[PDB]
């Protein structure tokens, strides 16, 4: 199903393992079966790291 998500809000990373992003930035979800921090790849930067799951929603 849909594994592409979009940021609903801007986010500035605290720790090195988090991605910073802007509203509208898209992500390919790598793993969301762990906690509420999801592993994801930014479609803008190509980087992979962790994002707060309640900041994103599926693109469709």
């Amino acid at each position: 199903g849909v594994t592409l998500f979009v940021a609903l809000y801007d986010y500035e990373a605290r720790t090195e393992d988090d991605l910073s992003f802007h509203k509208g930035e898209k992500f390919q979800i790598v793993n969301n079966t762990e906690g509420d921090w999801w592993e994801a790849r930014s479609l803008t930067t190509g980087e992979t790291g962790y994002i707060p799951s309640n900041y994103v929603a599926p693109v469709d």
